[PDB]
DNA sequence: CGCTAGTCGACA
DNA sequence: TCGACTAGCG
């Protein structure tokens, strides 16, 4: 996500309880709970031992939400965006490297620091997620697998009014333009809410409380799609945008050295990357639960060629998208693994 | 000041 | 995988 984003914007946060959303619909970044629940069984997962502790963990928050008369929508990650296909396979190996230290330290007498490495060799698989889905469906709780990043899917549900808020631990959800976010929510419903309208109560931001500018700042500060120019963080990135009153972000970026009173030359690999990163936050493919069709997160503008946005995600027959979204089609093999039909229940 | 990239803790 | 917390470097 965005390094230190929450701390930068903490002026816009607010302690709340989920009861607040009684009678309403809330989308969940279920992965966050999955990872946390995976912690309790990192050891067992590695040895291939049969563990389901992360399922019960996810259900604890789910049943907490239901007990307060809340309608949860569990959203899950899907395929890996092109353009991060590489940056991700990269983790594949480092996540396997840390799984090596555990095994040696466990056979030395140290079982205390060996375990610290297993938490970092934790691999949240699709099969693990599918288990959680079966549990949720069994309590009548709706589940939705995003075509690509749950971030965009979650953002879409919120902007479309399907859900009134999003429960997540992820910072760069705001960058996708979602209105209400609930961070740090615990088992009992005590969370820390961030409303997009309260961005204006951040002095540090100043004039960059608009969604477009807020997004430019986040990217300049350094996102997943594009690392920032080294020496640029939230404050500097904010400063540039908060200073240059020019609707032409392209020309603005090429003057970064001028605004910061620094001396940086704006490479070519970055100006293009910013355009792509931006197109990824705007137009990443999501699934419209209502019509049942694959769509971009935002309607295309008049200055965007859709045929060039393969890096934000590739389309598929809406039927294929439906089976993936329902959690029937395996992500990697595109091989059906379940026979679930939302219409018949 | 603020960045950065560094480590370190998350659960129980 | 993330975010939080710090040590030093503009
Ligand atoms: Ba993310
Ligand atoms: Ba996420
Ligand atoms: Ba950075
Ligand atoms: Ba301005």
């Amino acid at each position: 996500g965005i390094q230190g984003l929450l701390q930068f914007i903490k002026e816009a946060s607010e302690p709340i309880h989920v009861r607040k959303y009684k009678g309403q619909v809330v989308a969940v970044d279920t992965y966050c709970w999955l990872h946390k629940g995976a912690i309790a069984c990192a050891e067992k997962l590695a040895k291939g031992e049969p563990t389901d502790r992360y399922v019960g963990f996810c259900m604890k928050f789910v049943n907490m939400l239901l007990s307060h008369g809340i309608k949860p929508i569990l959203v899950f990650d899907g395929c890996t965006l092109p353009s991060k296909k590489e940056v991700e396979r990269s983790r594949r190996e480092r996540r396997q490297a840390n799984l090596l230290k555990g095994k040696q330290l466990l056979r030395e007498g140290k079982v205390s620091e060996a375990r610290e490495c297993f938490t970092r060799s934790i691999n949240i698989t699709h099969a693990m997620a599918h288990k959680v889905i079966k549990a949720a469906r069994s309590q009548g709780v709706d589940c939705l697998v995003a075509p690509y990043e749950a971030d965009a899917q979650l953002a879409y549900l919120n902007k479309a009014g399907i859900v009134q808020a999003i429960i997540t631990e992820d910072s760069d959800l705001l960058a996708f333009g979602c209105k209400k976010v609930i961070l740090k929510m615990d088992q009992f419903g005590n969370g820390l809410e961030i409303d997009q309208a309260r961005l204006g109560m951040c002095r540090q931001l100043g004039d960059v409380f608009t969604e477009e500018k807020f997004r430019y700042m986040c990217i300049l500060s350094g996102c997943d799609y594009l690392s920032s120019l080294r020496g640029i963080g939230l404050a500097k990135a904010c400063k540039v945008l908060r200073l240059a009153n020019n609707p032409d972000i392209v020309k603005v970026i090429k003057k970064i050295g001028h605004y910061l009173k620094m001396n940086i030359t704006v490479p070519e690999d970055y100006i293009n990357g910013f355009i792509r990163a931006n197109n990824t936050f705007l137009y990443q493919l999501v699934f419209d639960p209502i019509k049942r069709k694959l769509i971009p997160l935002n309607a295309y503008e008049d200055d965007v060629d859709p045929e060039t946005l393969s890096y934000a995600g590739q389309y598929v027959d809406d039927s294929i998208a439906l089976q993936i979204a329902l959690g029937n089609k395996d992500i990697n093999t595109f091989e059906q693994i379940d026979d679930y039909n939302p219409d018949t229940a």
